[PDB]
């Protein structure tokens, strides 16, 4: 809780920095982008310093539950399944899943059904993984890091990547060989995850988000 954060002198924020425009590693090795700046605002308003801890996305809730981080600010969708294990702030971004393919491939899937019979790369433990995993006949290939999922697609070892719309746009801008084939397939909102007992921290973060909006 806040007493504990004040006592070490800094907020510990967990994320996976493979997710522009929310968090990524720049060419100097620094972790930057929207969530980083959100983290900084929260810390400044709390009156403490900030430490970002980059890890695998699917390790973030494990890290939060074991108190190795205070909060997750990592483009994380608020889900009923996750609301069983953690608390979320008010939402701060709307997105949904899309399908990315190679422009040179002779296919342009529009729906999850269109990926039946195809090999689809996802980042493990994302809402994208969760969705494609429900469809029998999609062969899912799962990666800790989105960079590796895109390398799989570029190299032709997968047919498609499924991931959130804003990040899909960022990866396709970097990779003119790739294209978003589908419209948006889900209605998701991002929130900041806090341990359920840390009601003080949740409240404070909600107040910061409200002032920002
Ligand atoms: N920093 C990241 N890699 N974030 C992945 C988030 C994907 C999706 N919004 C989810 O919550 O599962």
């Amino acid at each position: 809780a806040i007493d504990e954060i004040k006592s070490r002198g800094y907020l510990l924020v967990g994320l996976s920095a493979d997710f522009p425009p929310f968090e990524f590693v720049d060419e100097n090795g620094n972790i930057v982008a929207f969530d980083v700046d959100l983290a900084k605002e929260i810390a400044r308003r709390l009156g403490v310093e900030l430490k970002i801890v980059d890890m695998t996305f699917d390790g973030l809730i494990p890290s939060l539950l074991t108190k190795k981080i205070d909060v997750i600010i990592s483009g994380m969708t608020i889900t009923e399944e996750r609301k069983k294990v953690v608390a979320f702030s008010d939402p701060y971004f709307d997105a949904g899943q899309v399908i990315v393919v190679r422009k040179d491939s002779d296919f342009r899937p529009k729906t999850y059904e269109d990926l039946v019979g195809k090999t689809v790369a996802v980042q493990i433990g994302t809402t994208g993984d969760i969705e494609v995993s429900k469809y029998d006949g999609i062969k899912v290939v799962r990666f800790d890091k989105f960079t590796d999922a895109f390398l799989e697609l570029k190299r032709g070892r997968a047919d498609a990547v499924v991931l959130d719309s804003a990040t899909a746009r960022a990866f396709v801008a970097k990779n003119p060989d790739l294209v978003i084939s589908s419209g948006v397939l889900s209605s998701e909102q991002y929130g900041i995850a806090v341990r359920k007992e840390d009601t003080d921290l949740l409240e404070f973060i909600n107040s910061v988000l409200r002032e920002l909006k």
